[PDB]
């Protein structure tokens, strides 16, 4: 009967939401739509981020990367402000996570090298944690316009959410890398609206949202009950109804959020 | 299911609960122990205050009420000050309600008048209210020790969630006399454990508590959704099996209230 | 002043204050009347427990004391809920510190033993602290109704600042003792409005009031900085020119401790 | 003596200090470094809100405006999501206050319209206050920036309290708008840590913080008495001698703030 309020949902919104929260222990998972094909958008940028780090000395993350105007693409509220400057990988790393910060998230594609500017090596790192269904083909902001239906630049909700679930909670980074990772999307700025709404204050969440055209709006969260249980949330939307220019609803995330919350209290 | 999920906290707490959300326009009741006697405790005296309220033109609020050192026969955190400077009806109602003073409530009882020290006019208010079921048979502090099948100073989560919703979201109140209530209640200092710590954050909960030997712990609160749309919330429990000195769980009811509020998202 | 804004505050409650805070290595000594002699009223509680847990083993504490209804005299919110029953010493600690019960302290003078109910011995052990000024002539509620001018059951703001600086930062109890002490002071539910109400939030706050007539209201503090450094906060009052009736203010020590955070910050 | 107490606590946080609290009835006003130039930072979208609110009918908060991504180049916590729904003016006045929204101010400057995107006629409503000290010269993020010495985008604690007593004390603004304005003060985000941090719990406050490089940290509130006395409290420092990345330090504001609080009691 959570599917019927999920869907109850979806009616409300005009949209299509998938819903993945592994199996615990003690809880089964949650699964609507958890296997059909959705956009990334921001969401990307923290396995991107794992990616960066899982390949490199973490010394790399005082590596000074310069940019220009030319670069900045998509919304980059971080790198507007220091194409001077540059930014260090670390830097990026915090700006792509915290501030979803686009032309950080391209800077670090660009670090992985390869064709497609590292779309092909970040869905190769996705492979080495076991997920073949993800791919990412486009960088920002090309990522978030693909049209309904077109696989690129696409995960699941399972997929993604199992993603998460090793870099986090797992051991798909050492436990220097694994902090880092975690208290960057713990101090992210983006998602006070989507997951975190749908909580109570006392449950600890981090998260990841995305965002893009045909409504899309997604966030990918782990989250703590207040006895510290963690459970992995992937919520994901569109609203491919409206077009291109469909607005997201970051109040059906919260919604569904809270529904979720009712079933892990 | 929900039915499961309330067994489930029942099982973990060691605690019998009770829930009662009343049906709206687009949700059903929510009815766990629905019709099951838990003990008032302390959240007879929303109520009470809607009494006395009730009965008097709202001038009677600034007459002040003098009473000595004898009468302090309970937990008073505020009547305990001003045995000296007296206290003030509508300030004995503040304190009844967000300090859950005891030595208030009996003042307010005594206000009411008539037999039992204004026991048997509490009640009658209730009865005129629809509610057949709840009794109110003695004061602070001996309303809260009734031992765990007597029937003194019982309500069930039915009748005072269909109490609350009059007097907060009904006309049970003139609207001046209900918006002193519901201001009281909004502004509570004992609650931030039980329903509140259960709703998501930007969901209004105004609440009043109950705490008793025998694991006792209420709470009735009236919520809105984002979207501003109210719910009546009566959630009672006790673990009267672990004897007189059971210690209550609010978490228990902070769970319970995520589960009632993810059915309600 | 710092004098002026206290005698500022004599004028605005038509009072006399005391104010006492031991000098630091950071800051110097503060001192308003601090050497004239203010009636103790329940301020002594604290001392007195500090007294008991001295001259006995910890084991003392679950030592039952049973009494009857007429030894039920002052404010006593929770000797009057255990008649029946009886109380340990440790709870009549409890009461006489966190509910400044009247009955408690009078039963855990007489714990002490000798003339005067126990107030030659309480006295005594002021003396082992090296207070010579002090003393504890009457019990409850007798020490609150000495008339002005009168020694008996009076104190300094300047004596009992350096008893508590002993009893809480210094060594007159083992840290096994000393811990009990504090954590009934810390928990202390009679102060919301005196000195805790003139301070900071993020200021941690522990005191003693005491309240009687001549408008008498004193608030005895230890209070921590944000950085955690302790001072020892003595605040008296009465309002002695208004005759026995003549109600405390509260809020003048409010507002004095409000002046004693301003030199302190 | 006050001034002696702010020069040590430059001392003590290597930072440069204003205070202004503007004279009442009953107290003098409050002046260290009253007249010297701090910069703005994000406290100049307080008077920014207050500009749009009156050169406009209260029906002109409906207006939705639409930005692209190439609009978000600063720190924007709420308009960083709305770049496909768009905001209202009213929506971005509150992100302007309440989470010191960078591009919703941009936003709201070029809404005042004329020469420099809006810099221009904000300075000169701040002129029409009588300020002739104020400028603002850029928009977000440069106006945070500016060198040490640097005259740009910046105020004195004297003219920026004056400005903030007539908008939210005088008549600067109409009763409704004038609500509106202090509302979203009350119900800011950001000053937990400043003036709020250093007043008792019971004093109300409501505040506009700002933060900047070179460790600049201010806040501008208005603060009630328990009594319900209003006063004006201007705090600005900067800690410019430790460099562009010296770290702003909240403490100062707070222990200045009770410094203040203490001479008001
Ligand atoms: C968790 O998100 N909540 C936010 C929010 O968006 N805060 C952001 C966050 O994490 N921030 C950070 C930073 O990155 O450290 C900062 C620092 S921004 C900054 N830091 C520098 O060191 C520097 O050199 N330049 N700049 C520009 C302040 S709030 C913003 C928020 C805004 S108002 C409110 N109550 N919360
Ligand atoms: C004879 O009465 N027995 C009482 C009693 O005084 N009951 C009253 C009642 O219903 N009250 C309420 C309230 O409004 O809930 C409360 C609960 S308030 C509270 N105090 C805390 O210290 C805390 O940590 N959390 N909370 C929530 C106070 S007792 C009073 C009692 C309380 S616990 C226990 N074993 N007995
Ligand atoms: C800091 O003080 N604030 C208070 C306050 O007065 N709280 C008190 C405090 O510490 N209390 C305690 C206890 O003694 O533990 C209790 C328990 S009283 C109690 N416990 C038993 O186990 C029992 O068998 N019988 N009884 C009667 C609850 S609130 C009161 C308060 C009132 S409303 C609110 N939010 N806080
Ligand atoms: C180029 O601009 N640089 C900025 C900047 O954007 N300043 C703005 C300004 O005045 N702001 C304010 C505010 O309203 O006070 C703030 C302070 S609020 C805040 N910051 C935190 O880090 C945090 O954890 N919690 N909270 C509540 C955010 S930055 C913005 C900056 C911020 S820190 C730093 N070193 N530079």
């Amino acid at each position: 009967d959570l599917a019927d309020r999920f869907a109850e949902l979806e009616r409300r919104y005009d949209a299509r939401l998938g819903v993945y929260v592994p199996a615990t222990g003690t809880t089964a998972a949650i699964e609507y739509r958890a296997d059909e094909r959705f956009a990334f958008c921001s969401t990307f940028k923290a396995p991107l981020v794992a990616a960066v780090l899982h390949q490199n000395p973490l010394t790399h993350l005082d590596k000074l990367i310069t940019y220009t105007s030319d670069d900045i693409r998509s919304i980059s509220p971080v790198a507007q402000q220091h194409v001077q400057t540059g930014m260090t990988i670390g830097q990026l790393c915090d700006a792509a996570i915290r501030y979803s910060d686009g032309t950080a998230a391209n800077l670090l594609l660009a670090d992985l090298g390869g064709p497609g500017g590292g779309t092909a090596a970040f869905t190769g790192y996705l492979r080495s944690l076991g997920d073949t269904v993800s791919r990412l083909d486009a960088e920002e902001p090309e990522l978030n316009r693909d049209p309904p239906g077109d696989e690129r630049d696409t995960t699941t909700p399972h997929a993604i959410a199992l993603v998460l679930q090793q870099l986090v909670l797992g051991n798909a980074l050492p436990p220097d890398k694994r902090a880092l990772l975690t208290d960057w999307m713990a101090r992210n700025t983006t998602g006070a609206k989507r997951i975190r709404a749908g909580f109570p204050a006392d449950w600890k969440v981090i998260d990841k949202t995305g965002t893009g055209d045909y409504g899309r709006a997604n966030d990918i969260a782990v989250v703590w009950s207040p006895t510290g249980v963690p459970y992995v949330v992937a919520v994901m939307s569109d609203r491919a109804g409206g077009g291109y220019d469909a607005e997201p609803r970051e109040a059906l995330l919260a919604e569904a959020a809270t529904c979720v919350a009712g079933v892990l209290a």
